[PDB]
């Protein structure tokens, strides 16, 4: 049990391979599906640290109540870890097999999903190859962890400006900032004189970095007009037996004491109750089963050998938003018909359970309408037959269970 699932591979043909199947078999699960979903990414260079950060933070999931998480000092960290295999930079991304259920403090228990986006942004592998899965990773995630090395560069800030194009653009149609968190996670950072681990010296100092000179880094401007919350944590450095190795066998006491007692904050800083965001577009918490639909649409859209159009983007998230508000929809009546005459209910009547389903049908009907849609009134008729024919499929299944 428990796993990496490589769901979005970029294959050498500049070619986005969605595996649908094991995406569905983790999202789609009895378990999860209708349980509003957080999701958690970290994205940015490859050999940064991410895996090692990424493992600490199932470290924590798992043994989210007790104290001591982080593990034993004396003896080799050993956790699930998303380093499992990796014979190579294959640069897509992927998801952890096991969702989590956590109760949030005012109650509604929710899922966290975490998704390592591997990519390079670094040679040639970059125009459609980096800046293509970050795109990805933050457009369906709620909580992104930009993972970055000794400092927030002007080249870091680059692969922003994809972004807030779209989130310009998202923004005039919504009338709601496009994206949710953005969390920039600086590693190695030593100029703690300067500014001090954790994340009020990384507030001060993401102020610095942020302000107004420079190219076309206006990134700067607009930029937080985009995401909700821009926020910032420098992570000590780890000691130099951890940096000086390819696989690090050592124990947890091998780690620098100042970079376990930040990880420490750090971690449940982004993860537990309080902190954890639902992901949300155009005014709706999306569920395990609408993130789905999320990730099919922003799949085909990044085919080809070009980034999409802003334009072309936007046109993706509304037909994901529209998919979902059918796929409530059609759960919402769904639900209410299993009421009026599901499992070992009694009844009958066809002249009467018709106008119950006509009933329902036009409840379930009105939820869709009002649902605030995105992309336009002739855009969301194709769903809104979508959703009638799919209703009345459902239909059919319970006339035919009904007679007894
Ligand atoms: N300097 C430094 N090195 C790290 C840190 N965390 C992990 N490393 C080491 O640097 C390498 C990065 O490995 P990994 O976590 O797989 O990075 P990833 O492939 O980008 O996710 C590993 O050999 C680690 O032992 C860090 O915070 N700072
Ligand atoms: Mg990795």
């Amino acid at each position: 049990k428990a796993g990496p699932v490589q769901v979005l591979i970029v294959k050498d043909d500049h070619s986005f391979e969605l595996d649908e199947t094991a995406l569905n078999r983790i999202l789609l699960s009895e378990a999860v599906r209708d349980k509003e979903v957080v999701a958690v990414s970290v994205a940015g260079a490859f050999r940064k640290g991410k895996s090692f950060l990424m493992d600490f933070m199932l470290r924590y999931m798992y043994n989210q109540e007790s104290v001591d998480w982080v593990g034993d000092y004396n003896e080799p960290l050993t956790g699930f870890s998303w380093r499992g295999g990796s014979e190579r930079e294959t640069t897509g991304i992927q998801i952890w097999s096991e969702i989590f259920l956590i109760n949030k403090p005012d109650g509604k228990k929710v899922a966290v999903l975490l998704m390592d986006t591997q990519g390079t942004f670094d040679s040639q592998s970059t125009l459609r190859d980096s800046a293509t899965v970050f795109a990805l990773s933050t457009m369906i995630s709620s909580i992104q962890v930009y993972n970055l090395s000794q400092n927030v560069q002007e080249d870091d800030l680059q692969h922003l400006q994809l972004f807030t194009e779209y989130g310009r653009l998202a923004m005039e149609e919504t009338f709601l900032k496009p994206f949710q968190s953005l969390i920039f996670l600086v590693r190695d950072w030593s100029f703690p004189y300067e500014f001090s681990y954790g994340a009020d010296g990384g507030a001060k100092f993401l102020e610095k970095r942020l302000k107004v000179h420079e190219e076309l880094q206006n990134v700067r401007k607009h930029i937080h007009s985009c995401f909700t919350n821009i926020s910032c944590f420098l992570l000590p450095h780890p000691g130099l037996k951890v940096a000086t190795n390819p696989n690090f066998d050592g124990k947890l006491k091998e780690i620098d004491d100042e970079f376990i007692k930040n990880l420490k904050i750090l971690i449940p800083w982004l993860l537990s109750p309080e902190s954890l965001d639902i992901k949300e577009i155009n005014g709706n918490k999306i569920t395990c089963r609408g993130l789905v639909e999320y990730f099919k649409a922003y799949i085909k859209i990044y085919q080809g050998e070009e980034l999409p159009h802003p334009k072309s983007m936007l046109q993706a998230t509304a037909e994901a938003n529209n998919l979902a508000a059918v796929a409530t929809a059609k759960d919402t009546y769904n639900k209410k018909m299993e009421e009026i005459c599901g499992g070992d209910k009694p009844f009958l009547a066809p002249n009467d359970l018709q106008t119950k389903h006509l009933q329902l049908k036009e409840e379930s009907v009105k939820l869709f309408r009002g649902v605030k849609k995105m992309g336009g009134e002739e855009f969301s008729r194709r769903y809104l037959q979508q959703l009638e024919s799919e209703i009345d499929e459902l239909y059919i299944q319970y006339i035919k269970h009904n007679d007894s």
